[PDB]
RNA sequence: AAAAA
RNA sequence: AAAAA
RNA sequence: AAAAA
């Protein structure tokens, strides 16, 4: 009776059709929210959302968990474990808390402290199928359901280039003839007539049968057959955010009240605007960067000053619509002179180093900086008997080629604790090693278990691509005959309102090779990594309600620019596989 | 010189002759309290007692702290792992840790804060006897001479059920031909003439030869038999507490000054109940739930405003005034009119439903809700090579059915840390299993390596017994053959002073099915599993002076009809074991 | 061309030629210093210390942090774990961590509060070197270049004996005919004319060969050999300490500005001093211990009542200056009436009592107990294929004999944590397993896996000497045919100047088998552990600028005098290898 | 870490 | 721990 | 660390 469902029917064409099924009211009826996520009534998820009572203030920002819990009852089988016991999250597990929590946290207002946290369930798992795009489902709905402010629903789908169809939701055996395999994850915003989706988040990858496919005859995953992509997963998340709206609008609960805690008043960034535009303005004009630093010290003494006490204890206030201001003006500056932090161009990467050989006695070895940061990648080939043993829900059985990532804490010049890898660094190291193997040699023609080591020697921002060529050029001096090589570039987009004399119109410009400050000043953030013919790894995250196509054409064409002069930059350092190293095995 | 021995000698009648012996004032003199506990001077265990320096008042509870170290050097062995060193606790340890930790921590004063500790050492032990029940001593003396308020010494025994005849303390081999196997805790209360012992705990469970062994022709555990059993070890824990005492009369520390922390003083007591009596009492008296809890929020707004600031700065004590005399009007209640706080009488169980089949791809699953409650159990055979592996002390090596319990923040609604399971998962979950053993299908009728996988959807309180309900199912559903199905009940047990007209005399009441907050209302609270003809596994924490015969008897025939119930309810869902899955694998 | 060397060349005669080069500017340039150490151009090692932005003032102690990465690309293999990762540090990196803290820490300015932080990333290592001795040198070097408030720089060599040459960074190939093989560390005092080395840190070992060597015609390490070992470790540690100079004269950022925090200040303590001096020197005359520490405690609450409120809010102050001033009575006491806090003399042993067969059924075992120490080892014979397999970059595969050391919580009476094993527990495990290795019998003699556990079951201060004897109690018990006993003793050393009638010059006196009280009132500390004939475990920390040849020939000879004393109580416990027990396995 | 498966 | 054984 | 390777 008070069991509630709505389905969502994936239309393949001649590839097949799915149907995602929500249902609510039977399971985890204490939760604040609470779903159950069917695929073809085989794969099972369970969500359920849940926030604190009392908001905890004296955090500063947002506090969501989300956690997937991988039971092993899901695959048929008891943990191999000593404990017999299911542990630790896996690395699969890690990743789809990233992919969940990517489009989910700006979802929520800006200024929730309450402590909310979503934890989907893997209570059966068809051995065909694929779980971390419904999770993203799943966790979308049990929190519309919990009467959070949360802007959602948020629809996940993967789509996969299979004979130059894009199919969604595709099964294991249907994704060895794919060429390129996305997961995209956006909502759909306008109501009735210009009902367009918006997408948030892009995680794109080529299967490890690119090259091959191509030479058949394929179409290689180029920027304009990503493009296509990503206007060709739009009626699945519509069908998925309808669905989801159907059974949020027969079963939600009504809205709660949530203080919202702001970092600074409308009050307090009135002052500082009226008092300091034209003074931060004009210490923007200066070509001078550790000058404009001082300027900008001096402007924070007397905002300081002169606002002390007006505006009595009351500095955090003032920090936070100091900051606010100067992003805005940096953001404004950027649309209109072209001109970035640094007085860089927008199509100016930094400079680049790419060295080989550089530690003694190891099989490979490479050191590529760029800018400030400055990456090292060590590659150990071994016994193919030392290949991973995955055990998990996962299809995957064996992991041959194995990338690890560390982040030591003096990248940036902060002590910290070193040890266990956070989840940023599981991220990373998955993106780093997913834009590799569509490119790495068979296991019979070069028998071995690869395995990379990237050190974050000096970081920035975005060390993961970087991280891409370090591993090119250390796995082409090991020895390794990779098919092509592959660069990476993590650029940013800036898009806003500018007014000409008489007109307010929205312009977006794209920014190469960004800092780390000027991550903070982008409405976009996507990397891309490639060989000379396709990309092999994509990644998005936005909040803008759609960009042209035009945009995007141009964004992911001055991205391919990128990469070929990176590429020509790395292909001096090392042009072919150079001879093993004498320690290396021999098989 | 300086070291005192006791012994206590356990006269088992034609079974043998125990001798356990305690001595101190040899090993460990830095802490506040230190004894070894010999069993026929060859088993050999270390307590040692510290207490901190300063009371810790920031905290809102007594912080005891139990550990038992389980060294691998008593065995004879070295350890297994790859570090060859004693990691974390096993499941032997945790629950030794808890059968210390029942029966201790309410024997300390209320209100004590300092950081009490306890860690008990196996130092030596005959591959043929247990510690567990020894460990309960060894921790009771090594507490009894730190001088601490601790109202000991606190006695505890294990007895079986051996050919009609209860051996105290059996060996392994002893054990074997056994029925009932119960662990009892108590002290003794009343001196010289009414020196009976006054049990406290009980963890008793029907050891895996039951059914051959009834059929053989003995005596069923049934009530009755268990009512034998709690009179049958009161000699032993009367010898036990006797040598303890005559040890600590000769080598006790002088009791030390330990401040006590109440949590309301007497005068914000005597306020709030003379000027909130009648109101409370009156607001008792209606039949409606919900009225009643908004008429107990307004009392409090009531108390809150009216008392400020006559007790200004004190609203915590008023806080915990009122809890205390809600809680005693409460318990009249229930004394008087025999009305619980949700309306239901006091042999009424909550709605039942139980379901099977419910997640497609397992072995077996089912969902047993009951009331708020809602358990999920999942079965997954598999291959005989996946029995657990066990490396410990214990006398026990491979673990064929598994229970593993799990309890998400999100059964009551509030989020935490999802992850490692607590103590309290592991109690559940030996409690759950030790319940479904004695009715398992041979290793020989079924080859198979059960595993069992509860969860917790929905809590309210003891979800253990909900757990055993829904393992039933789920174990019949997969397939398995059972002996006969388990059910499972949670009572609890109110008792206190009422005046009729001119005469004041102790009634008890017995409360079927009582939720989580009836157990703050209840002065003894116990947990009774079994299929149609005995128990299987029983539990029972209590603080009373002694309980009648009668009333024990009264209390645990009215749980048997309570499972006689819950048996008829299951029996509508699956009757038999069902057919395999085609997914379980074929022996 | 901002990528600056410097070269050290250790010139060990005829055994050959090593060559420690120093490099910065190129790698890590984020950090606050950096510094790459290669050993023979192929061992390769990067430091970076860091320090925090803020003085965290909450804190009561120096926070500072080293840890050892130890890459296993260094050793050309991938990680044996499930996960194919570098989990946590194994005990060699601890080990070095210990030897990099040991001279680090006092180096450092008294008062600061900053978090500082060095890492030390093994990145190459040849199979046939040693890289501790070379990981204190790159840390030193990476400390001095951050422009900390860092006294060095500290230079750290490994000298071992080799048929009667002392050989400096001696090989793996080489280390199989020293007879002893010690770490030094020191630092440079004195410019010009004076500038012999200071030595700060030994940690020294007997070979597992010295017994066949010494019999094959070499000579024992007794301890006019130790002697002239730290005589002839001087150049080397001049050597590297003028290299890391040149360098740090190169390329050192200038100091920072680092505030301190004291105690005390000088205000407080000068008045303590002149209102209390005579009153704690006459109560320091009295041959009373109980009496006066009576005594000292009305001293103090004078001080605390005298004080008060001429000092207010400075109660911190007052304790620390009072610390100091009975700290520093104390030393002048003990430099002229040889007297020390209990009463003792200066070359009195406490109460010792050594008693064999404590535990039953164990394979040995012994309780060894001195003053108020009391450790209890227990010998755990088994099959030699339970030995422990070890995985790491060190050049060793098994462990035969191992080693572990329990500190439980109550040793002192406080209440704490148990489980894991500190930093501290692995440094005196290893203290104490490298005493015993040169005399356990051969592999071929006595096949078996030996393990030791000792558990310091009553604490004063400084147990592994105390556990070096009951471990070769408890091994001469369980049947082990050891080549000699092994005792131990932990003495410290006073040195101050003081002024007789009209002269003020330095005198010095040691102390045999100090206390963990007499700790803080010595200049320096060290543990000698032997046979009868020869020294084969020695450490010492000191921070005096040179002791002369005499006074430390008199303290090391006192020390084999405590040893002789130590092992002739050792001896009537038991004089030759017991019969194995029943129990005990049998090849 | 962290110093005593 | 969740964001940077 | 625990109590609920
Ligand atoms: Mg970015
Ligand atoms: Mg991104
Ligand atoms: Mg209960
Ligand atoms: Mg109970
Ligand atoms: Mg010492
Ligand atoms: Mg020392």
């Amino acid at each position: 009776d008070g069991v509630y469902e709505s389905t969502a029917v994936i239309d393949n064409g001649s590839f097949g059709t799915r149907t995602i099924r929500f249902e609510t009211g039977r399971l985890a009826q204490q939760a604040a929210g609470s779903a159950v996520a069917y695929l073809d009534d085989e794969t099972m998820l369970l969500s359920a959302t849940t926030a604190s009572k009392n908001p905890k203030d004296h955090f500063d920002f947002f506090p969501l968990t989300v956690d997937v819990e991988e039971r092993m009852y899901a695959a048929g089988r008891i943990p191999g474990s000593f404990f017999r016991r299911e542990g630790r999250p896996s690395t699969d597990a890690i990743l789809t808390c990233r992919l969940i929590d990517r489009p989910l946290r700006p979802s929520f207002v800006d200024g929730l402290r309450n402590e909310i946290q979503v934890v989907v369930t893997v209570m059966s798992l068809d051995p065909k199928d694929l779980y971390d795009v419904l999770a993203i489902n799943a966790a979308s709905m049990s929190t519309q359901l919990a009467g959070l402010p949360f802007s959602g629903p948020v629809g996940g789908a993967r789509i996969a280039l299979i004979d130059g169809t894009w199919v969604a939701f595709p099964t294991v055996e249907q994704l060895e003839r794919a060429v390129f395999d996305m997961v995209v994850a956006g909502r759909i915003v306008g109501d009735g007539d210009s009902a367009d989706v918006a997408i948030m988040m892009v995680e794109a990858e080529a299967t490890e049968n690119v090259v091959e496919l191509v030479a058949g005859g394929a179409q290689a995953p180029t920027e304009a057959v990503v493009a296509e992509g990503l206007e060709a997963a739009k009626p699945f998340i519509k069908a998925l955010c309808a669905a989801q709206q159907e059974l949020a609008d027969r079963a939600a609960k009504p809205a709660g009240e949530y203080p919202v805690f702001p970092d600074y008043e409308a009050d307090v960034y009135d002052a500082v605007a009226s008092v300091a535009t034209e003074a931060l303005a004009e210490a923007l004009t200066i070509a001078g960067k550790t000058e404009r630093n001082d300027r900008t010290d001096e402007i924070k003494v007397e905002v300081l000053e002169r606002l002390a006490e007006p505006y009595a204890g009351r500095e955090k206030e003032i920090g936070a619509a100091f900051r606010s201001l100067t992003k805005k003006l940096v953001r404004q500056r950027i649309l209109t002179d072209h001109f970035r932090i640094d007085g860089r161009g927008i199509t100016d990467i930094r400079a680049l180093s790419a060295e080989v050989a550089v530690i003694p006695r190891a099989h490979g070895s490479a050191l590529f900086e760029r800018g400030e940061t400055q990456i090292l990648g060590v590659t150990t080939l071994d016994m193919i008997k030392m290949a991973q043993q995955i055990d998990s829900l996962g299809p995957e059985n064996t992991k041959r080629y194995m990338h690890h990532y560390n982040f030591p804490p003096y990248s940036t010049g902060e002590t910290g604790r070193v040890g266990s890898p956070k989840r940023r660094e599981i991220g990373h190291g998955a993106l780093a090693e997913r834009a590799l193997v569509p490119v790495l040699p068979s296991i019979e023609e070069f028998p071995y278990a690869i395995r990379q080591v990237s050190e974050a020697l000096g970081s920035n921002g975005s060390t993961s691509m970087g991280s891409v060529c370090a591993s090119t050029l250390a796995l082409l001096n090991a020895g390794v005959p990779l098919k092509a090589p592959v660069a990476g570039i993590a650029m940013g987009l800036v898009s806003d309102d500018v007014d000409v004399d008489g007109k307010v119109e929205k312009r977006y410009v794209a920014l190469t090779d960004i800092l780390g400050a000027e991550d903070a000043f982008g409405d976009m953030d996507f990397k891309v990594a490639g060989t000379k013919d396709f990309v092999t790894a994509l990644q998005l995250d936005t909040k803008l309600d759609g960009i042209p196509s035009q945009v995007l054409a141009g964004a992911l064409s001055q991205a391919k620019d990128a990469r070929l002069t990176i590429l020509d930059v790395m292909a001096e350092a090392i042009d072919r596989p150079d001879e093993m190293s004498p320690y290396a095995p021999r098989i």
